[PDB]
């Protein structure tokens, strides 16, 4: 209602169609009056939590090519008994593995979902200390890290209960740089992580007071107050960075991490919630050349650079900028296939997201994607994505963003 | 429900509060559970576009345009005001159409851009020169205005905002309709290669061209004829006098080889295809033209694969290796072309405008229209330059899309509708 | 988009949830911000035509549990080459037959469709000439009536072409009596038919000028003109009305016809569209003996059944109307069912309704139904549909309106 | 897009303009592919009922309603408005909410009658008692003041319509609510033989009060307690002086029986559970009350099966054979019922209106608004009566169905969410 949705790609003329939108349940945010998609961000009671178990188990089972098998209603009736008892139930392993690969699978702002069947799932609904799941982390650190070819997996903690007891990751990724505040007003390392940095210090943590210090783990269990981790340094993969003709720009002194592993964000499975589920794949290379590196808010590095290349700064229609953030992207790859460190470029990562798309459409009747997102932050035109229309809608089970866990805990 | 709306810069922390999309009563084409952001012709549930405006529809619609004009020069409620919306509405009634004042075209000209949320550059909206063309009655006279147009716009290299506005829709058997997409564009032909010469983008126009009696020379950048359809008759032929198309050859300013490439484009960016509607009133002829962004030239024009696709010849040039994706060759060349547009332009003295800086003046636009008028509808996906989109600060600026009116609207191609 | 709709029943509590709607491509009408259900009312190129046959073969194809056949691919195929060919293409027997079936069980309008599938299909694709439509005509009227034990069926002339050479019934049913305007502004006979009886009359049919004349049929064949024909009349039955109790109500000389026999509507099948197909089941009560006889712009008979009942008739709050109501409606169905002309009484249509409703839900995940239409006419909370939400949606194929004949018709 | 519409009545061939539809700014639960027009309760994407309003939410919807109501005094833009409109704002400003005036209040109460689209009663909005009861801070307060409106309304039969507005919400903590559905009405028992003693639709409502207290008569007929929540708190128990409550006794005019039936109904309809909005701001406790309409009593309250499901027993005591359906007995039987109801209101001297006389009113109040207003929003599921649907004008009207604010809503049940 409507039925039938089309989208063009404006290159080929290819028209597809898509269906898969109707078993949209969850809104979007825009309206019929005013679209949101620029915009970043736009406890269940039982009879709240039926109609989801019901919906989740009974997709289960269809994928399975099961539907209405006994074993289908039997599991249904299992589910039905255990809210009715406690509130809430338990998935079977099984569930989990598919639950988890299809939030990867639906996540409509990740390029990276031709590889979404091919995920590594740590079963961590046993942990119960914080320490647990520190073991757990490095467990999948090691396992993801595997000496620079990486491999996806995610690791899933105890789902939400009252939501007093809840377990969360405080780190917004498993690796990242510290920051901190200068008294000028600058920031040394990465601005993205100042807050964090401080909540670190303040807990106990030793600050190197460099440019690239890896933070600690803080971690909550159980809803307890977080406890600091250091992460094992070997266990942590590191490039430095360099370029394949400026003799000049291993100078600078920049490096980045191996493994990008988001941790802050939600897994809803059937209406149940993991708050921690740290999951991992590997970089897209404008991830760290164009957004880590030359965000002004970020590392902000395009002047230093210019002037190594001895660019003329004075006008911006020389497009001075643009031409260093070429060379900062060749040198990310090149350093990082140098080294033997999964990565894939803007181009090579596109233009697959194109042939999953395609894939998707003919087996699954569609593939929700965010073409804000998607496209990626330098040379949009010149992939194929930028001139793919798409279409943004929420399947569950799905990966969601969370409010970060200082702005609700008490001490 | 009605409620303002916030967009924050995740750059520089600026935030600001969105009141003015509460006006706009046109479909954007989304749902609460579909985004269609990166749809390029949405369905929005508009009327069919060979119907014309019943009475039930352009009494509100005349209505809101003069409320809002007269409450803009601050006469809202006046005598006046009272009287034009009496004036109009017997005109309504009694023709089921109006004339708009001349007052009133240039306000609705101007708005129409205010309101185009796929333009970056609006911060230009009320310096906008417009030739009211509603006296025009045959093909000849269109192009005697369309000359006058192109000659004013171009000034020589100076380029200056214009929109030529040609007798609104009547009964809708009486269109006036530029078949052109852009007054100035170059043909494309299919070969018996197999390939494409010249645009591609142009190639369907170029053949019915053709067919109307033009004779191609048959380059890579033949400037196409003017076909002009004046009061719904068959279009009619015309050549732009050559001396009125400001043409620029391509250089690069270090690669002396660049100049060898035989690239050139037209100064003059005139979008000839769009319907303007004021007040319910629809100008179906409205070419229209400012000046360009040099993306537009050298990234979309010269090198996406459906178009001139250059991409590889200047990377063959540049000596790249272009064995592997990784190594960003597309990425190096495409810089080098685009440095090469601006340089080249910026060196005959004709007017452009290069992304950063584009980019740039919208964020302050925005930011006065936040403070004036309570928002600016923008259209991120269009809005993003095509290359370098995150060293760009609207990467970084949430934006709301909404459509107000007067605005600009796409039509369907004449050839698709018209009977000979 | 939402996937999932509920429908409460508010007598039972039952809380149905409808799918179906999912499939719906058509406009109601309807917006976010109005609602138009009270509303009335509220040739396709080959580009049009290709989605709308591909979507109709491919439910086709599904329905016999084919789909993705061997003769489904084949049928798509001669299809699509039929419409490359010819701009237009031909429906199968077994289509044909399938499409009119779905027209009715998707027709929101109707309280009826519990009967849906037992519909006799009479294809008069052959037809040229508007003498042949009178005996493909003669034909349905004799099978349906069946003496009184009445037969839905339909006929279904030939499809549109170029929009010049329309089959088309100007009658708005087979059967209906001729309405008279007087000098002084009264009408004698049906009001509702005074247009049409005009243009007969100007065709030169020669009026009897009573209150119950049959009209002729004035057919149209291939875009020609209009041609008069007779019903023969020994194939037109009709039922004398008398009351159970009230020996003096035959002395109002009521009667009307046994066959209700729609024939102004368009068929839409898979893009095709069938301007002349008459069809015709039997009367529920309610037509008659509330619309019919009481509309005061139908027969009006209110007042002189309440005269002849002697009741009070000088205050509203009396319900000298409603009692009055009551006893015609008693009549029709006595007089029906003395004559034994199958008819349906209101509370038993509506419990059969509900009873189809529910089957619906079940095995096609929902049932369209427009409740502004369903509820009878009179005692609308003493049946069960009243109490029952109800979603309303156009599927395809369907029955539509279209524009009196005479409006377009050039002579 | 923005157009006048059409409604024609197909008796009358009457056809009005609708133009104030394009004054609506809430959702009616339906889209372009689905109709929702039978759905008692439709998601209508509100915020979330225990929510309270953000500033965003709050000044575009004060903005709006003040414009509203200076409009309607004609004095729209002068510097009362302009003042008015500036001391709103520093309010929400400054504590997130605002105050309205006592001619505001009033003003907007008669308008969310008038808007009111399921209510055919509306020909007499503009005479409304409005007991303005934003003084009250306690549960026997409440107490007080219904007693008043019960008194002040019943006006020993000759019926006055009234409303008594509670203090608004302010954090969503402390709301006051009337837990009663109406005023007065019925209770309903469970009996262990599994059918309901007196009226089925009170049953939880009632086992609350017991639970609370309350001393159940257990009769058929027992007139229920107020449950009165004040601030936030747990509500209080309070019984209605039993001298304030008017009855009427039912008889029929020729069935010297049917006063064996021992039927009853209580003469005062007060609706006390839904939510006021005016402006943004919520009333959550605004009794409000008329008078009946005798289908409202004799078809639901006495003949819907999960009712008070008299059918059968007055067919029998009639003597009708009951073996067939199209013998039409319970249409018969409804009709002498809905006789009887109006025969013992009129004979007590207690307001009613029948079904003929209350919907042809409506048309003449229907007709009267397109005149004044542009039009009159009607919901045609609920204005038409539930006997005897097309012997009454408004089942051949035409009714457009929108949401105007100021408003009466539904909200949830309180009990479903207060905190004890
Ligand atoms: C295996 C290689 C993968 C690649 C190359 C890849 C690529 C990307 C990229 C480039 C982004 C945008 C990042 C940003 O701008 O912040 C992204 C977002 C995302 N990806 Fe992936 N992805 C991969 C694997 C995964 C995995 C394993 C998961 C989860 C199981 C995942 C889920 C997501 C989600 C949920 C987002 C959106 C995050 C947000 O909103 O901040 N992806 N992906
Ligand atoms: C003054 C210099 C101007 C600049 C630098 C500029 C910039 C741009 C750019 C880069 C685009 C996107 C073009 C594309 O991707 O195809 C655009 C679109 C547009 N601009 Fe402008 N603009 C200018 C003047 C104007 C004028 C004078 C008008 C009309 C009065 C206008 C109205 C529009 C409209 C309606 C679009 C959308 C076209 C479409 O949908 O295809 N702009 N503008
Ligand atoms: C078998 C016995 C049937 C019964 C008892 C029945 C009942 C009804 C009734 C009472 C109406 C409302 C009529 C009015 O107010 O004018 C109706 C409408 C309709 N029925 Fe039936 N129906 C029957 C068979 C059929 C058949 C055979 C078809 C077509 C194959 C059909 C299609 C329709 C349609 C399209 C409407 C809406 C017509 C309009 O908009 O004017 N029904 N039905
Ligand atoms: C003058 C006497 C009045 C009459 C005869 C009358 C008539 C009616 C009727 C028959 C209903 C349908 C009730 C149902 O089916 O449950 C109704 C609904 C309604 N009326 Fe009135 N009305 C009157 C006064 C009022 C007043 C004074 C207000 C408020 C100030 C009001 C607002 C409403 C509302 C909001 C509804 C919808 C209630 C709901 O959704 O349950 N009416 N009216
Ligand atoms: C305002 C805008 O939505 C925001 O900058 C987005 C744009 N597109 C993006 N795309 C990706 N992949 N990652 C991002 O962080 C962003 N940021
Ligand atoms: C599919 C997508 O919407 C389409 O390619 C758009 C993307 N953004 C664009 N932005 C501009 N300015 N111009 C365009 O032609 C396009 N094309
Ligand atoms: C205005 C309103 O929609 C119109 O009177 C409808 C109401 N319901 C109906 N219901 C049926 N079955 N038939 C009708 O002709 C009508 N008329
Ligand atoms: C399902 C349906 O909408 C529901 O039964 C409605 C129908 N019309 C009504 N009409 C009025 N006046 N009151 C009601 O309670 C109802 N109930
Ligand atoms: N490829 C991924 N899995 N990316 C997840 C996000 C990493 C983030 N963009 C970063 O630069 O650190
Ligand atoms: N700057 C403008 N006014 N542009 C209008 C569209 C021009 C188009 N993008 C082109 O490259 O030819
Ligand atoms: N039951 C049917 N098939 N009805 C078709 C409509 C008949 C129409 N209502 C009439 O009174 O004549
Ligand atoms: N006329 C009114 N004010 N009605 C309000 C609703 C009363 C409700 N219908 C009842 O039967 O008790
Ligand atoms: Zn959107
Ligand atoms: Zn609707």
């Amino acid at each position: 209602c409507p039925r039938f949705l089309k989208v063009k790609n404006w290159e080929t003329e290819v028209v597809l169609t898509d269906t898969l939108h109707l078993k949209s349940t969850l809104e979007t945010g825009c309206t019929e009056y005013i679209c949101m998609g620029s915009i970043m961000h736009p406890v269940a009671t039982k009879d709240q939590l039926f109609p989801l178990a019901k919906e989740f188990i009974d997709q289960y089972y269809s994928s399975i090519k099961r539907f209405g098998s006994k074993a289908h209603m039997e599991r249904l009736e299992e589910v039905n008994k255990e809210i009715d008892t406690t509130s809430t139930y338990q998935l079977k392993d099984t569930e989990l593995i598919y639950g988890a690969k299809h939030a990867w699978r639906n996540a409509s702002r990740c390029v990276g979902r031709i590889q979404w069947s091919k995920l590594q799932v740590f079963d961590a609904r046993d942990c119960t200390t914080a320490h647990g799941m520190f073991n757990y982390i490095c467990n999948h650190v090691k396992y993801a890290t595997n000496k620079g070819n990486l491999r996806s997996a995610i690791t899933i903690f105890p789902q939400r209960t009252d939501g007093k007891h809840d377990f969360r990751v405080w780190n917004s990724q498993l690796i990242r740089y510290a920051g901190y505040k200068q008294p000028d007003g600058s920031t040394l390392g990465d601005p993205a992580n100042v807050q964090f940095t401080e909540i670190c210090i303040q807990q106990g943590w030793k600050p190197p007071r460099g440019r690239f210090d890896v933070l600690p783990l803080l971690l909550q269990a159980n809803g307890n107050d977080p406890e600091l981790f250091q992460i094992p340094p070997e266990l942590v993969l590191e490039v430095p960075i360099r370029h394949p003709k400026f003799e000049w720009f291993k100078d600078l002194g920049l490096k980045w991490y191996g493994l990008p592993a988001v941790s802050n964000m939600l897994l809803e499975i059937g209406g149940l919630e993991f708050s921690a589920c740290p999951f991992s794949g590997w970089y897209m290379g404008t991830e760290i050349g164009v957004r880590d590196y030359c965000d002004n808010s970020r590392y902000n590095i395009l002047e230093e650079v210019a002037k190594k290349m001895n660019l003329d700064m004075r006008k911006t229609s020389s497009l001075w900028k643009d031409q260093a953030l070429v060379e900062i992207n060749i040198a990310v790859l090149y350093s990082f296939q140098s080294d033997k460190v999964t990565i894939v470029d803007h181009h090579s990562a596109t233009e697959s997201f194109i042939k999953h798309m395609e894939n998707e459409y003919r087996c699954r009747g569609g593939c929700p994607a965010d073409w804000v997102w998607i496209v990626p932050p330098m040379s949009g035109s010149i992939t194929p994505v930028f001139h793919q229309e798409m279409l943004n809608y929420r399947l569950t089970p799905s990966f969601e963003y969370q409010p970060d866990p200082w702005n609700t805990h008490v001490w």
